[PDB]
């Protein structure tokens, strides 16, 4: 059968809190079989501990963010993007801080560390979401859809009126399209004008060329340019998988997204979770005859 994933070997990584410009310690830990990921404050007495279910999602403005209390964790988008890349089940995600470091603004540093670690295998088998129906949301000129799916794709539009915006749409299939190779080393970007204002609400904090694709009026600034064509709408696709993880099962189905942001994931996510018409839970007991399928561990 499709068995769980946890972690082989414990990760420590450091970097900055993209908001925050805080320091920030990381420690990723194997979980147990049906824990699901687990966000953890370790700076705090006592140790403060958020599912990244969909249910603790809170201030989704510029960035997804994990509450319980008046305790938050922000940006667990790209780091749960790679977990869900890699298909692991079961960690926990512990941190000297409020926000998850930002690295390069990509999955990619993430993903290197769980590999070399590696991943276990668990004597349980995955628990899947079948999307069984079309579920959509729109708000003005956005919309976010699920459709049934045999496998696992995702696609996104988006339109900035830009001198850069190069390509504007994708689509992957990641059951014949390395994630790891075609997505997950797809940046975070912020323009030239944003920063300014961002910078004086103590928003962006630990931004800089080394963690984002900094964009003028005309041009992206990162004297080593992009990643790719389309790195801008590859970043959207990153930042939509991680916020599909908190459904807290792996998806058998598509999503389309059209100027979506976190907001509009998450009312997606939670309509579609409302809607126990739209969707059932599957295992595999033959991952030889089962529609999405996984990696050497
Ligand atoms: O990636 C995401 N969203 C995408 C990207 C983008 C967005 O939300 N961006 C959010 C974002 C905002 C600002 C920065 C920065 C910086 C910065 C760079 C240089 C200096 C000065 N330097 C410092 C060093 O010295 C030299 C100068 C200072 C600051 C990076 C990302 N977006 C948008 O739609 C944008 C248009 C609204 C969709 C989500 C959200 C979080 F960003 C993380 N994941
Ligand atoms: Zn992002």
């Amino acid at each position: 059968m499709i068995k769980q994933r946890t972690l082989k070997n414990i990760i420590r990584a450091t970097g900055v809190g993209l908001h925050s410009g805080e320091k920030v310690y990381l420690t990723l830990k194997p979980a147990p079989v049906d824990t699901g990921i687990v966000f953890s404050r370790t700076d705090l007495d006592p140790v403060v501990e958020i599912p990244a279910r969909a249910e603790n999602v809170g201030e989704t403005t510029m960035s997804t963010t994990l509450v319980k209390g008046d305790v938050k964790v922000d940006t667990v988008e790209h780091l749960l993007s790679a977990m869900a890349g890699l298909g692991i089940d079961n960690a926990y995600v512990e941190l000297s801080a409020s926000e998850v470091p930002i690295m390069d603004g990509s999955a990619g540093p993430f993903v290197f560390l769980i590999q070399s670690a590696g991943l276990q295998e668990q004597e349980a088998a995955k628990k899947f979401i079948r999307i069984k129906r079309e579920v959509s949301v729109e708000e003005g000129d956005k919309r976010a859809v699920f459709v049934p799916f045999d496998g696992f794709k995702v696609s996104f539009e988006i339109d900035f009126d830009h001198p850069v915006f190069r390509t504007q749409q994708a689509s992957v299939d990641f059951s014949s399209t390395s994630f790891v190779k075609e997505v997950s080393r797809a940046r975070t970007f912020g323009f030239m004008r944003d920063i300014e204002y961002l910078r004086s609400q103590n928003l962006a904090l630990g931004g800089s060329v080394e963690n984002a694709i900094v964009v003028d009026e005309n041009r992206v600034l990162n004297e080593d340019g992009l990643r790719y064509e389309d790195e801008f709408v590859k970043h959207k696709i990153l930042d939509a998988i991680g916020d599909l993880y908190l459904l807290g099962n792996s998806l058998i189905g598509e999503f389309r997204g059209f100027k979506s942001g976190h907001a509009l994931n998450n009312q997606l996510l939670r309509t579609l979770i409302a809607d126990k018409d739209a969707w059932e839970v599957v295992t595999f007991e033959d991952a030889r005859t089962a529609p999405i399928s996984y990696m050497r561990p």
